[PDB]
């Protein structure tokens, strides 16, 4: 516990049990000074962006705070292959966090020249919320993550949380919290953190992808005992009516009774990837499927897990229910597809219906000799009994975990973008340098000192999650499909780093290879 | 264990115990052998069938399997009549299986005679799949139960599984199961098989018919305390606008307020028996109402369970919705109508909505001085909270359980068919008899052998099922309505077999008799 | 554990036992920061040198390594000759590495001056490669010793490892390694690092030249039992054919029986250090032996050991096969051949044949009364059963070990350049200085700084392997010829400093002087 000795040693590596798999990732970091050492309040109409749809009204804390939340910063890619082609489900079990050798550096701008120079004497003040009494604001897919490479240095985000707002203004139901009311641990280049998290039994990942569809799930050699209407006309010309009823056998697939039907599905709009083949249209925002709350008009972005393209052509995709990843070096604004990585569904096909097509059909009118029988297209179904549906699949980029949120209810409480909800997640994990002044006036003053010495600090973060895992016993004869490197001759080594330091992911990984029967 | 001693007793009895029943039942069956020793690929356009809707692709195997899902295999009619009047509901909490007396027969044709002799050295192979690994064929309500009548013998059905098919071709996330691949128990004339089963704790049946509707659950004598908005006008004439509150008395029943609401309901089109009353136009396909799943079009035969005929009109039932089975010697194709029993739902009428009307009516556009209210009809609505349904009613020829798929999430997994879902069902009893080559050629040849023996086994399966039951406590009055036999002299006797041998069961039996309050 | 006391104290000397050395070689060290704290890819195309012959694909990583491998390391010249004139062989036992007293220093340029300043916090980052899961690029002889002089301070070299190509392309059966994937031991300014080693036991290393040759090992005085044909003519003239046999006496000496024959050889080209002799053409490149693998042509740089002038003239040498050694300040490229110092094999001469000459001859064609005899040389000879080599000379500047490539196959692998094959080397030692990032921008971005501190540290390595000894039993009566230091009055003491500083090596050492029997 002094200046010389390290206060811990890096630790990378994923250890392969049987059972469990335990990956431990340790990374640097950088935390800049925010707001100066102030709370704000971000509301737009000190922002702009002057709408009834887009409002916000919330403040901005000082603090900075740890998102490890998605995969890539836990598993490298091979990692991750060894992982999916395995394995029929995962959960994790642990998570042990260490933070370790700081140093606190100050940064001093003389006559047009910054020399930076250590602190020794200077805190850096921790605290891990457990009893989740701020706001929540690591499920929401926010970036900020530790770097996929455990090469890059990366910055701290800044911790701001928006509250109830009527329009730009609050409440009063609102809600303020001082970050800094909290018990927080503060600590020097000597000192070291660390803590413990169990996580709270989930359900496994489905890693799986079926092998056989839910509409075909029957013997296709023997018939079934009950019948079907086959024919309710004699024939043609005037007053042929009769009631013929038929065994539903294998020749007729799609009438035979089935005890289970598809999940839900609230429609989305279909946007072709050939450009020319869509709408010459603005229908981005006003075709858009949107759940209104409180007057806001929300966008539907992932939503009940259905699938996309529908079986032959892919040359198309959903509006806005799709998971969309930016390539690295993607612009922020008005990107080009081709610079996108458009995330697919086509493994939760068999279980679950499609995106952009409608339910199913329901019948209106009763019939009658003079009225015919019409029928109406369902474009949403909610849950009914004896549905079964698929969850979204859960990609390397994408969130591990989200916070359920505490209220009177829930249904089947898993994110609809991916991974794992809790109750009580693991924590998060908040940071500032405590503040010092700048040399303070002789004469006492009473306002506070608005004077301060840019300051910055440096160390090193270890974040191990124990994982748990669940085996393929599966006894299919033939090859299994899963996960490989295309072996052509490519310029680079894909998933490596470029020639000029860059790291690139090419494309997206899903979960969801190996097969299993319903 | 020899040729002469033999394998085991018939036993076939139901021994009612106060708190359960322990029901045996034996019968001998003959199995064939299919496809000769081949494993082929099933897929239409090898059996023609040609379109869209209609697809399947899948393998069929030699392999025969013991199908006794329906509850007439285990019950005898008294047996089922002492059940469904004495007891409020049940479940089975174990299961034996016993397959004996085995004797397998070697059939030669020569000269155009065809002699049957006996074949004591053969061998006929047994497993069960106690992992679930392979498909599961038995939840779909295929034909190939042991008989009803505990003398008739019958023939055991082939096996077969369909796979994901992109039309009539496989995908390639297709599997193969090759079924010989499994550790099964081979056996000769002179062995037996057993094996036993605990079913998972699953919920009681509810074989109890409301006593009271949902709609009238409140004191008839007495008013709440609410207050409905009773009437929007003063008088007559222009701008005689008025906010008049008034009891919800008993004086108006519809508008007191109730905190249960109706199950879910996906509607359904009404077809009549009497047949000039309905429509002269083939609405059977088109205005059926379906679910697509992957661009097949479904159709919705058993479903959310809902009442059929709505209350004084029998004359008429559901489309698709009911369950229908065929009478005792029904052709296969265009059967008449009266050949036919059409199950019908009037015991679930108070709990859940008429499966051919609208679940109600819902508001759309916002009123105003100048625009009038206007309400839309609710074709669908999925579960909502404070929602109460009751599941679909059980019968005697129906199926006991089903296999709730293995996936990430299911909603009130009771199989819309009816019976009792299980995670874990009683495993599939997969049974073929081991091929005997008829003589090679001298000089060795590289090919498989595609020359047999004509062969064929005998034998009994004991079936024994423990039911735990739930028995009336019901403290109402008067005398309960239940089942009984007509005691008209008719020509035969009712459930018993004919002048000519056939055994026949004369009309559908429900479980719903006895009453028990909301 | 602290700033102030030393963690380690400089240790450096040999001190023999009678069966074993120990010496211990510490030693100062400075290590830069490499590629920015990037990784990068160096495929020639980014380089230039545009050929199918020269080609590679690789990636280089700012991390430093240690290579020791070469002999002066740890050997002064008075323990090398006391080392190899008392003794017959000698094999590393053991290995212990420590390295201590680091300190990490902060360099600033501020208007045109560049101030260096201690940092107490920084940190420098080391592991050791125990599972052998990187490339291994020690065995290659690349520069970056441990200097030959314990006094010179010296530079750390860059870890950088090729993959496969094809062309400037990598194939995607590539690798690319994240060398901080690894759990590397980081410490500071007083901590300190060390670990312990045990080579593999291998065979002895021969520091013997023989002293009877392999085709004269035999009695002078007494003839052998065996009859050579020695003449197969009776005289001249027309049809004068006879078998005359002969004993094999001392008076022939070259036709005796001899079970055992020398060594394999590949055949090199032969250059003379006299210049008027060689030709006066480039057969630079064109005339040298190559060995091709995947259509890269290879060099033949050391090879088949084998002796080089053949015995009378050494006034040549072999084009590739000879080690050579560049003198103290020799240029980089087109040095004067007497600026280098080129090894030459003369002690190895007995066992094995000369590179420079044909192996052998070979009789072609079958004799007949028409056809004569007819023989072609043998250019290449691989090994033979009853077969008898030796292996090249172990320098003072050579290296140490390699690691015999990981393979389902290996034939004698002792190295090709010289000393001592191992399944399991003593590992890689990386080192690199933890970055530390220069003050980031206040607003939060999602890119990886790009900024750090120029900084390098500094320290001592003590280096201290365990050899076993092979002591001189020989019973010759004679003196026997060794290693000593020229007498006449040189300007400057040789292995000793110059004027001005520079340490040098006036000529190569090899290993084998004193003489034992075959």
């Amino acid at each position: 516990d002094g200046v010389g000795s390290s206060s811990g040693n890096w630790h990378c590596d994923s250890q392969w049990l049987g059972d469990r798999v335990i990956t431990t990732s340790t990374r640097t970091w950088a935390l800049p000074t925010y707001n100066n050492h102030l709370y704000k309040q971000i509301s737009n109409s000190t922002s702009g962006g002057s709408s009834n749809d887009n409002a916000y009204f919330g403040y901005s804390t000082p603090w900075g705070y740890f998102d490890f939340n998605r995969f890539h910063c836990h598993f490298s890619p091979r990692d991750w292959q060894r992982l999916i082609n395995n394995n029929w489900g995962f959960r994790p079990k642990r998570l042990n966090f260490k933070l370790f050798n700081i140093q606190v550096k100050e940064v001093t701008d003389n006559n047009g020249v910054k020399t930076i120079a250590n602190n020794l004497t200077s805190t850096v003040q921790v605290f891990t919320d457990s009893d989740y009494q701020l706001p929540y604001v690591l499920g929401s897919a926010h970036e900020g993550c530790l770097p996929p490479f455990p090469a890059d240095v990366f910055m701290i985000p800044q911790y701001g949380y928006l509250t109830l707002n009527d329009g730009s203004q609050a409440v009063g139901r609102s809600s303020f919290y001082c970050l800094e009311y909290f018990p927080s641990q503060m600590l020097r280049t000597g000192n070291n953190f660390q803590f413990s998290y169990e996580f709270e039994n989930v359900p496994f990942h489905s890693s799986y992808a079926h092998s056989q569809s839910l509409d075909r799930l029957m013997n296709p050699l023997i018939d079934q005992y009950l019948y079907y209407l086959s024919k309710t006309i004699n024939g043609s010309g005037q007053n042929q009516q009769t009631l013929k009823f038929s065994v539903a056998g294998p020749s007729n697939m799609a009438v035979q009774g089935r005890n289970y039907i598809p999940g839900p599905s609230y429609r989305q709009q279909r946007v072709s990837t050939t450009v020319t083949q869509n709408n010459n249209s603005e229908f981005a925002w006003p075709g858009a499927s949107s759940w209104a709350l409180n007057g806001r008009n929300s966008l539907m972005n992932p939503g009940p897990a259905m699938a996309s393209h529908k079986e032959g052509e892919d040359r198309f995709f959903p509006l806005s229910g799709s998971l969309i990843f930016g390539k690295q070096g993607t612009g922020r604004d008005n990107v080009d597809a081709d610079k996108v990585m458009i995330t697919n569904e086509e493994e939760i096909k068999t279980t679950n219906p499609v995106a952009t097509e409608s339910y199913g059909q329901v019948a209106t009118n009763h019939q009658s000799a003079q009225a015919q029988a019409q029928t109406g297209w369902v474009q949403n179904q909610g849950i009914l009994p004896g549905m079964v549906w698929q969850d979204r699949d859960v990609y390397l980029q994408g969130p591990i975990w989200a916070k359920i949120p505490h209220t009177d209810g829930n249904f089947h409480p898993s994110p609809l973008m991916g991974g794992f909800g809790m109750k009580h997640p693991p924590p998060q994990i908040l940071i500032k340098n405590t503040p010092v002044p700048a040399d303070p006036p002789t004469a006492f003053n009473k306002d506070k000192l608005n004077s301060f010495i840019t300051q910055y600090s440096t160390g090193q973060v270890s974040v191990e999650i124990e994982w748990e895992l669940q085996k393929e016993n599966s006894k299919r004869w033939n090859p299994e499909i899963q996960y490989t490197s295309n072996y052509y001759k490519s310029n680079n080594v894909e998933f490596a780093v470029n020639t000029e330091g860059v790291y690139s992911e090419p494309r997206p990984i899903g979960t969801r290879y190996l097969t299993r029967n319903l």
